[PDB]
């Protein structure tokens, strides 16, 4: 099937949305957040393996996909369609950003503040992007996009799509760098 972000993957008892169509060379895959799962880690619907996870510190990570599925530069817009990723041109503070993710599907809000520090359960993470967007479990790994320029995979936050609540995102352009990896572009 085509990968595309904001569409839900699966490892055991868990559930993250795929951030971004990658490339590593001749191998293929997808950007997500890092505390989806370590170095190594199974994943299902699609078959993969986590390729590289920097979490706790920072929250990035990346799946390497097999054959039986496919990249797109495609983010999923929840409402029958999709948004083409064209570059990862870094917004503003104070700029749009919009999320998409399995479980709240497309969340629109605006960027606060950068290089924000989260002490998460798990530990502390650094360099992080604080928005006014709201996310639930399942959200997370999703991407993030102003316009069609890809910002970042979706890393935590507090409250929920009912009643509202705040999203930090993993930028992007950090994630692609650690790892070597290409943006799957349209
Ligand atoms: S994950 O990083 O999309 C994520 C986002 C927001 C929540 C809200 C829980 N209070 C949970 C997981």
């Amino acid at each position: 099937a085509a990968i595309i972000g904001g569409n839900p993957y699966y490892f055991g008892n868990y559930r993250c949305s795929i951030g971004f169509s990658v490339r590593q060379g001749s191998q293929t895959g997808f950007a997500t957040a890092g505390h989806c799962g370590s170095t190594g880690t199974r994943v299902s619907s699609p078959s993969g393996t986590v390729a590289g996870s920097y979490f706790p510190g920072r929250d990035m990570g990346w799946v390497r996909i097999t054959s039986a599925d496919t990249v797109t530069p495609l983010v999923n817009r929840y409402n029958g369609g999709t948004v083409t990723v064209t570059g990862s041109q870094e917004a503003a503070t104070g700029s749009s950003v919009c999320r998409s993710g399995a479980t709240t599907g497309w969340r629109c809000g605006t960027i606060q503040s950068k290089n924000q520090t989260v002490r998460y359960a798990e530990g502390t993470v650094t360099g992080l992007t604080r928005t006014t967007a709201c996310a639930e479990g399942g959200d997370s790994g999703g991407p993030w996009l102003t316009g069609s320029q890809a910002q970042g995979v979706t890393s935590g936050g507090t409250g929920d799509c009912r009643s509202g609540g705040i999203t930090f995102f993993q930028p992007i352009n950090p994630l692609l760098s650690y790892f070597g990896l290409q943006l799957v572009t349209g």
